[PDB]
C-alpha cells in the first residue's frame, strides 16, 4: 500500500514551518492543502523558497525537521 506523497527538497537550505513570526504558520501537520495551496521556504541564500501543494491532501508529518538546513532530496513534509 502507497503511503501517499512525499515532498523531498530539491536543494539545499533551511526549512521552516512558521515564517515571518508574525504569521498564521504554514503547512503543519493535520493540516489540509489542495493543489494550488502554499507549503513552505526552503530559505536558500535568501530566496524565499516558498513552495506550494500540488497534490492535495493532509500533511502526515516532517523528516526535514524545520530550522534545520536542508538537503538536496530531503522529506520536507510527507502528505496522507
Ligand atoms: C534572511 O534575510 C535572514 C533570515 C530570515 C529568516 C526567515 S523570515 C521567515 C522565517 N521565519 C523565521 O523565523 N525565519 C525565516
Amino acid at each position: 500500500e502507497i503511503s501517499g506523497h512525499i515532498v523531498r527538497s530539491p536543494m539545499v537550505g533551511t526549512f521552516y514551518r512558521t515564517p515571518s513570526p508574525d504569521a498564521k504558520a504554514f503547512i503543519e501537520v493535520g493540516q489540509k492543502v489542495n493543489v494550488g495551496d502554499t507549503l513552505c521556504i526552503v530559505e536558500a541564500m535568501k530566496m524565499m523558497n516558498q513552495i506550494e501543494a500540488d497534490k492535495s491532501g493532509t500533511v502526515k508529518a516532517i523528516l526535514v525537521e524545520s530550522g534545520q538546513p536542508v538537503e538536496f532530496d530531503e522529506p520536507l513534509v510527507v502528505i496522507e
